């Protein structure tokens, strides 16, 4: 099905995968750690930055067509940042799920891609009733 | 199930939701529309920034006490940036799903949330055959 | 039959639609609400402005060229302004119909589209006997 | 059934029809011709401006039901501007039809004339499926 | 029974409902948010402002009993300001009920509307016995 | 059931009540009488102002503390202004009732007390059929 990608670059801080069949397609994950003190407690805050980059050509316009014309590619980027204390990861996972579902409601099932924000979208919190 | 929110700030470019039961837990989406001149083609680029913020109290020591003691609050934040051409929204949604899967197989499934990122993760691309 | 479009910007006074398949073909409606006093009485005046814009390429000579590179394209704009008191809306609608009729008998049927007048054209009023 | 008007004023660009029985209602057409270049060719642009004007008395008090009472007349004005090259007249007429239907959807059928909009309107494009 | 109004002007801060049949009557709500500190804790203050406006003609001469006679409309305005922390909403609602009862005692029942004050009125507190 | 209070300051234009058991919880009514010309006629305009003030402590965490020290306390204020001609008081009373209804369906029932608007609220007018 989907092409597996292998780590081009490996580091204690950064790892990057790419498609061997298409070196432009990349998926990069980074982690950054801090020793954070709140109140009296000590927590291990971590910021996970995940970037998905794809290189896609422009659609086919009209004026000189054959089966032998290419359009210059355009960048498609998706960046996700997850910041939170490692000590409280169980709730963070559920909040990630809620974030995914809200983004799907706005975008994957709405005209957010077009550029219109629907104030009537059903946006729900992480906390269940 | 999940408690719905309602808009607090409305704009043609930004809408912010908040939980009536618990304030300070917000889900703000901002959209930006541009006119990117690809090399030979004119494309309408849409940049969407999705932010979800939760204030979670810090965990208390085991068997600490009753609610007579209140802990400081964490900052569980999720930021997602979707950038792409409006023309290729059909492919962009698939890229978004693959981004979900790749992030899940490290953060949700794996231990990336604790700072342990695994080079052996089963990363997949958006190209499916 | 006819492909619908989606709104991109919605306010309390202006809404913009555009074709997802082919952007730059827009239909925007704008309203201005004013309080106008006529005689002893005072009426609410509504000024509706509607703009239809289609971006169109230059006319194509028959069999002249194939279908990739975009030639320069022209604007094709229609602008309609409706002014009247909401207290007197039915007559305004009737006059809108008669305006359609006159514009059609000059432009749709006659040679006004090319830029030719016709003093012999059969113009009709909203008043009916 | 409608009372025809006759041209009060005749000019190479301006013609004004007015009702002999009621000179307060007029329909005037104005065309401005222009020569424009679209790079590959020179086109003849025309901008037809169509104005429908009617002087209408303010609505009577409900149940007044007499000819004795008279009130000052408001202005009901409809201004239409058609622009585009004469070469593309055939498709410009179709765009005119689509514009007519959209304006009917908002104003005629809908309650857009009263001073408020509906983003859920069913707007359609000029280009068919 | 009562005529419903619909939001003519919408904003995250301001919303205005007006009667489509009679645009002279409006109900407008405005909310101002504020963060206030009472030393021990931080509270979210909200100051809801609500305005009811109606244009009403002056009373007819006694026994006139015709639709022919009309007179200019006066202003009937009711402004309500609700202030208080969102935390104490439960008791603020009871305070609202008590305020309603007191205003009914003075104005609705007594001659407060005509300009007559009664110090002997039976005012009641928010706190029950 | 509900404890009454006593007036403390009575004039011909302003009366102040306060709870003997717990003062600073006051209810003051003030009136302004003006002579306003409308059309040929002249009407007596009455401007009634009613203020309900409750001095309330900060929200109390459950079982947090026993019973001496006054923590800092917040204000809970309600201000109602009634404007209209005494010559037309009957309609003003019904409009007051409808104002109650709208304020209740936003604040008492809806989430307006927290800072959440609702364009979908069932706002109704005094005009009844």
């Amino acid at each position: 099905a989907n092409k597996p990608m292998q780590p081009i670059t490996s580091t204690a801080n950064k790892i990057v995968w790419s498609d061997p069949t298409r070196l432009s397609t990349t998926f990069s994950a980074s982690l950054l750690r801090q020793r954070v003190k709140v109140g009296i407690a000590e927590l291990n805050n971590v910021s996970g930055q995940y970037v998905s980059v794809y290189k896609r050509p422009a659609p086919k316009p009209e004026g000189c067509a054959d089966a032998c014309v290419i359009m210059p590619n355009e960048n498609q980027s998706i960046r996700t940042v997850i910041s939170g204390s490692a000590e409280n990861l169980a709730t963070l996972k559920a909040e990630w799920e809620t974030h995914k579902r809200n983004v799907d409601t706005l975008f994957a099932s709405g005209n957010a891609g077009l550029g219109f924000l629907d104030p009537t979208a059903a946006i729900v919190s992480s906390d269940t009733t």
